[PDB]
């Protein structure tokens, strides 16, 4: 059962097609202007519009397959010495898949999940992450006995270490704001026992819920969705060499027809705005390379671009030691390079090389520049980055003033618990709604956004 049921819960946190379409794509991906163009998308992740289903598809897949089966597989391997190191993965394991739900929720059932369970408060849920994390990277021994049932790693114990600090320096950069000192302390601690090292230690699962569930959202969104004008033109204007390895180019005209020479083949579709409505229609937009959208396309969780760029962000803060800029460098070298593994075409060193160097982390634009390559680095994953936008404020999203947006273009700050724990579980829904200033509504905060 260990086996089989970390292996079931590995394929739900990327295959589960029915929360990726609508919590990765629709809200968070539309909320942070990562897509706009199709019509679930724009309609109402863009412009911010409610439907129950799509803001409870997390929660309700979570609890129905994910947080049970991790669950089980913490207490049937909890005192076998021949079974510690699989114990500790599960641990590991049980923070990635709840950290997604308290990130978008905020207190949730937890200590007491997996018929009347309280929601635990944000901070104490995010103090028992850190705990685990401590206490599984140090458990992870030669003598633990073997891992089975790992797609991330197949039971490499030594990656599964440094994936354990890199989710807890996660952790860390998500409470600074709220936690200044909790926050330190754990940073230096993630970056002390080692994070991940390059590329090769990412978090990935390969796909041959056996296929990738974005790309599922992707598929039935019926290709419509584009790179939004805010991404596109970033990494256009900057010379980023992500540009041709995400989008692909225009094949119409901003005036009608087949592109001529010289008209920019590059252009992203306008948060907001839908495909059909393009100046020169949708072919006058950029879309997306076909090798990102397949079922068969691998999904990223966890990287070393982003253990780089939260490391920029702690020595730019004085946490950990080192110089903020090679950080940097290193976070933005190793988002360029893990698209590959999408099949893109790698770039070529000289022009990383070259992107790097003429724009390096400047004198007081730190925490901009470093959000806005997060922001890029979290691209597919955007859960992680509305969670950073969120925390950060950055980057600084273009304006949403379509007339129906349901908040007058106010970004969503974090999706609601489905009223059926108010029919189910009607104490604690009113107690953790209590803790909100008494809603449970979208336009809510969760704990460590102090905005």
């Amino acid at each position: 059962n260990p086996a089989g049921q970390l292996t079931f819960t590995q394929l739900c946190m990327s295959g589960d097609g029915y929360y990726q379409h609508r919590t990765n794509l629709i809200y968070s991906g539309g909320f942070v202007q990562h897509y706009s163009g199709s019509w679930a998308v724009t309609e109402y992740g863009s412009k911010f519009k409610k439907v129950d289903e799509y803001a409870t598809a997390l929660w309700r897949n979570v609890y129905a397959n994910e947080l049970k089966n991790v669950v089980d597989i913490i207490k049937n391997t909890s005192n076998d010495p021949a079974a510690s190191n699989m114990n500790a993965v599960a641990k590991i394991m049980k923070v990635m898949v709840a950290q997604r739900l308290t990130d978008i929720y905020g207190d949730v059932p937890y200590s007491e999940a997996g018929v009347t369970p309280k929601y635990d408060k944000q901070q104490d849920i995010y103090n028992s992450f850190f705990k685990d994390l401590d206490e599984s990277f140090t458990q992870l021994n030669a003598s633990g006995g073997s891992v089975k049932g790992d797609l991330f790693y197949n039971g490499d114990i030594s990656k599964w270490k440094k994936l354990a600090n890199t989710m807890r320096l996660r952790l860390a950069m998500r409470i600074s704001e709220v936690s200044p000192a909790e926050a330190e302390k754990q940073a230096k601690a993630a970056f002390q026992n080692g994070v991940f090292e390059s590329n090769d230690d990412n978090c990935l699962m390969h796909h041959l819920f056996r296929g990738n569930g974005l790309s599922y959202g992707f598929i039935s969104d019926e290709h419509g969705d584009h790179f939004s004008s805010l991404l596109i033109d970033y990494l256009r204007d900057n010379g980023d060499p992500r540009l041709k390895m995400l989008a692909t180019p225009k094949t119409g005209s901003v005036n009608g027809g087949p592109i001529g020479p010289g008209e920019e083949l590059y252009e992203g579709v306008r948060p907001g705005v839908f495909r059909w409505e393009v100046v020169g229609g949708s072919n006058a937009a950029s879309g997306i390379q076909p090798y990102l959208k397949l079922r068969t396309t691998p999904f990223l969780h966890v990287s070393y671009s982003e253990s780089q760029l939260l490391l920029a962000e702690a020595a730019y803060r004085g946490w950990v030691a080192g110089s903020a800029a090679d950080f940097y460098k290193k976070g933005v070298e190793a988002g360029i390079k893990q698209l590959e593994v999408y099949g893109a075409a790698p770039a070529s060193q000289a022009s990383i090389d070259a992107y790097v160097n003429a724009k390096p982390l400047a004198a007081g634009t730190e925490k901009e520049q470093i959000g806005t390559q997060l922001w890029i680095t979290y691209l597919f994953n955007s859960i992680e980055a509305y969670s950073n936008w969120r925390r950060t404020g950055y980057p600084h999203l273009l304006p949403i003033t379509n007339s129906d947006s349901q908040t007058g273009g106010v970004v969503p700050t974090r999706l609601y618990y489905p009223n059926d724990e108010m029919q189910k579980n009607e104490k604690n829904y009113m107690e953790a709604v209590q803790r909100m200033g008494g809603t449970n509504d979208w336009t809510g905060k969760v704990w460590w956004d102090v905005n």
